[PDB]
C-alpha cells in the first residue's frame, strides 16, 4: 500500500534514532539525553553488553567529551559504537571469551 | 573475542555488526575497510541516507585519522554515526575541531 521499504541501514540508524528521541524526550529536549534519561536507558535495556549500569555517571562524563550535561544525538551515540564493540570486546584481554 | 545472543538494543548493534563485518571481511583486514569496502558500502547500500558518495575520500581521509591508510574497528564506526545523524543533519555545519 504505502510505508516504502527503508534500507537495512537506514532502518537500523532509523530504529536507533526514535529509541534515542523516545530517551531523549524524557526529560529536558527529544534532542539531548540528560543524566537521569542516560541512566534510565542502561537501567531499562542493556542486559548483557554494559554491565556496571551503576558507573555510568563515568561512561556519561567519557560520553560527554565536553563535560556540559547534554549529551547531544552525536555525544550519546558513542553509547551505541561500544555496544557495538562489547559484541566481541568482552575483554580484548585475559580469561576473555571465545 | 566473540559471539552471544541478546535484547532489542542488542539487536540493534549485532544488526549493523553483521553489515560492518560482511564488509570488513573482503580483503580480508577482517577488522579494517579500505577503499574498495568502505567505497562499495557507499556504493551499495545507503542509497538516499545521506548524499556525495562521489567524494567519499573526503570523508575516508576525515575518518582515517589514526594515519594508518584502513578504516579499523573504531574508525569505520564514524560514518555509521554521520549517515544516523543526516536522518536529521544536512551537512549543515562541517564537524571539526580541536
Ligand atoms: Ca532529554
Ligand atoms: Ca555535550
Ligand atoms: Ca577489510
Ligand atoms: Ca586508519
Amino acid at each position: 500500500m504505502a510505508a516504502e521499504p527503508l534500507t537495512e541501514l537506514e532502518e537500523s540508524i532509523e530504529t536507533v534514532v526514535t529509541t534515542f528521541f523516545t530517551f531523549a524526550r524524557q526529560e529536558g529536549r527529544k534532542d539531548s539525553l540528560s543524566v537521569n534519561e542516560f541512566k534510565e536507558l542502561v537501567t531499562q535495556q542493556l542486559p548483557h553488553l554494559l554491565k556496571d549500569v551503576g558507573s555510568l555517571d563515568e561512561k556519561m562524563k567519557s560520553l560527554d567529551v565536553n563535560q556540559d550535561s547534554e549529551l547531544k544525538f552525536n555525544e550519546y551515540w558513542r553509547l551505541i559504537g561500544e555496544l557495538a564493540k562489547e559484541i566481541r570486546k568482552k575483554k580484548d584481554l585475559k580469561i576473555r571469551k571465545k
